[PDB]
């Protein structure tokens, strides 16, 4: 909206910026019309957008913090729970936090988040991953693996894990209609790129990703009119 | 409006030759404000619109043709006319073209125009113009003159003068209220840039700029309604 | 100004940045020359400051403003006063708003601004204006006529149409000062390039622009010294 | 790490490279800034590794070759073993290939992979390919089939479908366990873009992506200490 | 530290800036790792690091302003002290100003300084500065000299000349201990490259640069411990 | 010295490509021209040519390497030799390792190398050094100092400081000749630009650079001819 | 050539701006090899040395001039002789302006020069030609014929066509030595590109490649020595 | 002939377009006469002009076609003709295809034109040619041979062979004529670069450049005038 | 100062390429400002100005000529003056030239000169230095040394070596102040970096950098006033 107009015995003058900003757009439009043809190309192909700043909200229950020391070529087990106590924990946290639930939502997905920090200043080094998400309920988990073709944690050093993909409620409801509570667990490992032990810290939250229907009505004190 | 959207398993898909189209634009935008600043310099002026291309409609009242034969550096005369024989063709003309006036209107300018054309091919040459807008009544323009300072008409040779800047009607009405209808008529001199004579048609025109008051409503066939 | 300079056992020691700097700045002027008679090919012709940006001050006299709707490929009129009731407005809004008159000046110009606004949001179309300056005083113009050659109003939605292009004083002095009060009045049409009836704001202003030779001199309280 | 430092009398000289790399560098680093804003548009979309170069071990149990002679527009069947046949050949060939399994480990995924080779030199086109991963057990697939909206092979001529999306073991007991064994198979075909006739080779593998969790610990000849 | 990581079943998805980066960055690596021997042709060379910004600390020990008035290519004297009067100053300013001095410390340098201000707006021109750093103790230095081949001031205005390049102490110790007090003394001219007479403001300090050795103790309140 | 020439019947061929380069650098060389006065420009000021890939050669008597650990914002001390004990290793390393000496040679320069290296892989910093030529032989340097304006340590991690800026010959008479022994001696420390205790690798080197005048004649055994 | 050297304290100073040259040619330097391997692909191809700029002298025998106006799409004869009088003009003029021939020497080539001009300014055309060498000695050629796929002479508006692609001597000797005389003889056409008549200046000369095979030996007075 | 020019009181507007295509036209030739220098080194050389698209008229006379198979590393003999076979093919064709030769005309070359076709889709080769003008009459040439540094036909396919580089008439007078008829005759073969066997269509034509002398007359009916 | 302005009833008109050329210079400056910061990078550093061309005036005192040849890899000896030799042509030579010494002044530098011509054309190498500025009296130099790590001379084949870093005089007296004339005296040795002998002109000077303190006042012809 740059410049103006005006008349001057029947002539119209016009800014001469927005006039020579008039040609380069006509210039500018030529040129992105003269290689569109690549767009076509490149739109048999897609993205997936970012889940956590894509559609629905973000609920995150952050569920403890502990730090770790990792020697170079290995990874260090961050939870070790049985199912039921996964469970517990998944269940608890999510509704002693979200209640009172006052709309209509559904859960798009759970994801198992890893934030990990350096506890030192001065390294430069990256983070690695592996996990399993089940496992026979007499398995427990090596504290501590050998890396072997680990996931590489993005720059921000956040790894967040799939694991998906108003009644009155309780944890024995939930668990008792869970099919097979004690298999299903996220067992994961963090390890790092360096070549020394570091010291880490790691903090575990489930991400629930909501979508709500909320109605486009007041909420009245009641009685209501 | 490229490219396209779906949803697999909560996840939002987009094409990315569109999200590389994003990227770009945000690039381009970026650009286009950090120089924005230039645009407000070059805004400190203002350039006039194309009066023939821009407001108002043409009507053009050609008036006659002539072949002239112009010697290097000089212009021979167009038109030797009496103010009294300018205003009978301009009249004359105009009016006998545009009858039935239909609407309200009016006329914003009144132009003076020379179409030029070589009469010979493989020539390389361009067009000059010099004129006057009236004179004593007793002066009679020179039939040739020497080139001085000329106005160098533009690269379509065509070049416009403005002279400028329903009832019943006659010819007789309008020349009693001209007030000095024998000093005001265009003596208008073309010549070229050649060394050599050129042979050269003229064309000569009168372009009126017209701002018509149309209401909206039909025309109906008497009676209405 | 960045950089310093310094003296170590009789040598000159200069900043790097601005030696490369005088470095660049000796390229680019060296470019510069070089394309130096291209300006003076451009420099055979000019264009027009601003004239609300440039000379003189502005003084906006607001009139009125009115909401209209504009049915596609159609205009409204804006005002329809008597050549009196104008110069009623034009002369009691200007010397209410302006006197005490404490200075020599002079009128550069008066200008009739429009000022269009769209009422609804998420709209996409741009405006456009046709107008007279004058009409037999017993001509009443049409409120709807049908585009045809507009103006179209510049991105900044402003248009302004010159009109132009300390005594004790009253209107009717000024009335009986004007040869022909009735006949001279804007008539002013707004509409726009929507293909959908659209609903605007008018803001009808007169902007003076003035020069004043304001006396460099001391207003002292009285008596002077 | 070009160039170094050294003190004469106090001052410090460094490397002019290395001082210019420093400026290149800062110009590079403002540069990156100023467009930081667009890599945050395209983050709101991601790419998928890839599942070979990515995480998990490869572990390519190749299961035969064969060629085929295709016609222009048509795909020639790969193979058509029945379900318990595809099991057996996937059971026994994983299985005698891998063990000893000396870890715990969890195969993430199984690829059926076709590797593509024209058996002509100086020809030129590309393969292309169709799959059904099951079927009623009493359909037989076509031999030959005519190529509709077929998979386009990527330029290496390799093409990976996933099919998925230590204690005693035998097939009997992988077979007995397995719900459905006759009816899920790959079904597959492959064709080319060439209008002739072309032979073919076709090597078929299973490629298991694999993760191992291997504690970090000795292995000692027994008895351990 | 752009973008993020996940995973859904298995397949790790990266943020498509980050990648486009990691693209980016490649490229740009290989493009400086392609020209890197140009640096190494560089780095036969050094620079001086400046002596101000750079190592040691700046005690700026201001000693007096003066205006002078200089004719064209000519330049006025800023001081005409005597050996004697010289020290007197240096001594007494800068041990007056840095007692109680609490840290071991060597002066690196001492860089005679002066800062030259234009006494009028809207002027351009630049300074220029001769120098003489002792003479015979009858010499008295001329008032104003002819500019010839002087230093040209940097384009921030100040020049700084090198004159280099805790126990009970006085000025007369001092003196005794320096050799040839009275020959050693800075006699330093200021002029302009403008056609005109200037007035200009000269401020003349001397800086020293200063290195501590503070050691890493604490300072208590007597009695320690 | 690319292509080459024949004759055909009289006629003269050359090569496509030698003749677009000879095109090509005529490009290149008006190119060249036309900004060659700025080169003039920048030649108004000169760089110093790197001592140690410079003129004479480069004898390192490398004296001996420590481990410190140093805490963020200290420097620890790398030496604390009397003048008489630097002395003593400088004359005694030198002597010993260079002798036969079968030149004419001089010393340039004498310079004090720091090599450093972190001892602890993944660690991002550098290195900061400061030091003292000389101090009262009764003046024990403290072992670790707070970081106040250092030298920062150019990239490859090496600082050098110069310290300057054949007949029976013995320490004794080397010492005697020296005229403040127990003065000059380099006091030296070496810090990071770490917010952690960084464990350090010093290695100090004298290093000498010697021109040699070798005459130009043979080596014969003895007798001569 | 520009800048210098200089040695302050060991130290070898050198001009900036041919340091910054040095490091621009090696970029320069890489660049070019870089990109050699497609030198050596255009050197598979040769182009042919200009004759008449290249090796050999040219002697320009001017034979005549003549004018001749050209119909659109035809070609006028330049010259009509026998072959006798076509040897008559090119051995006598030949040998009547180069005698005396006082070196050995060879004639490379013979050819006809057609140089031709416009008659008139500001026309804008080019010129083209068609020529036979030899005809039946009856055969009597078109004054004037159609064009047909003619040569179209260069921007330079000279066309040269070969024709090949010390002893008592005398024209009845050459004459009766050539073998068929009457044949062979240039019949030259001269037309042009333009849609109108021209009238063109033809001037036809006799150009001849020389070698001289001078001794490198004097010119003496008689008797020599 | 972008834009245009018109008067308003006395003063030129142009076209803004144009304007700044006459400054950056005049930019364009500073840039062109910054650099036309290097046209004049590429004028040394000179190219010459197609054959076959420039002078002279084509007249392909198509003489046969044929199919070979041709194996890697082999050429195909094209054609086994007898001098006389050769020149009766030749005399016949054109002179049975141009009659009635109703101009004077001259052949300027005679070229033996192959063009080569694959015979099958979606291969990837180029051709290659050998070629001899010439044999004694009892040399028969090889069916097959070898390839040894053969012609690479162009992209196009086509190559063209010169082999040189109106009275009553039959073949016996022509031949006769002729001096050696048995030895001259074309005898080419065909390759490719493929490693395969591959089938190709070969089609031979002589191609006859000639150059019409068509009087510029009208063809009347008999008798004329 | 291209272009103008001027006033056509109260409207301003500026030149087309002055104003467009006041766009471009916004533009320009917008860039300036972006990288300003990395010019404050590379003003950490500083270059010394060329101490020939930068403060004080050249003196230039040639003392001789001689012709050298020199084998590859050796040097030759310039100059093998005592040090009373090279006092004595140094304080003669300067004395005699500059006399009579009418200013104050000081000599800030003294400097040996070399200049070095190639003998022969068309040859392509470059020039070697060593030096020693003093010697033991009874040390005679080498006349040819090997080459080892010497200075290269910069292109314009001119290198100056730093040797530094009115009362009634005469040599007795300068000598007899001198505290060790027979010590110090320039010991200059110059090579190639040709594999040939190569015979070159050196020309030795002594350059005197000197300032001079001369008075704004007139010279009169005695007695002044």
């Amino acid at each position: 909206h740059d410049g103006t107009s005006c008349v001057i015995d029947n002539h119209h003058l016009k800014s001469l910026g927005a006039v020579l900003n008039d040609v380069r757009r006509k210039k500018d439009r030529i040129r992105e019309a003269e290689y569109e043809p690549i767009i076509d190309i490149a739109d048999q192909y897609m993205v997936t957008e970012d889940p956590f700043r894509g559609p629905g909200k973000n609920v995150r229950i952050t569920l403890f913090k502990e730090i770790r020391r990792v020697h170079p070529d290995t990874m260090k087990l961050v939870c070790n729970w049985s199912g039921k106590e996964f469970l517990r924990e998944t269940w608890t946290r999510f509704i002693s936090e979200e209640f009172p639930i006052t709309t209509d939502q559904e859960i798009m997905d759970l994801w198992f988040e890893l934030q990990l920090r350096p506890m030192h200043p001065n390294r430069c080094y990256k983070f690695t991953m592996q996990y399993a998400l089940g496992a026979h309920p007499d398995y427990v988990a090596h504290d501590v693996i050998r890396q072997q073709d680990p996931y590489y944690v993005g720059p921000n050093n956040i790894e967040r894990i799939n694991l998906s993909k108003v009644y009155n409620d309780n944890f024995e409801r939930f668990f008792d209609d869970v099919l097979w509570p004690y298999f299903y667990r996220p067992l994961v490992y963090v390890g790092t790129t360096s070549a020394e032990i570091e010291e880490i810290m790691i903090e575990v939250s489930l991400l629930f990703k909501i979508k709500e229907f909320a109605p486009d009505v007041p909420l009245f004190t009641g009685p209501a009119y």
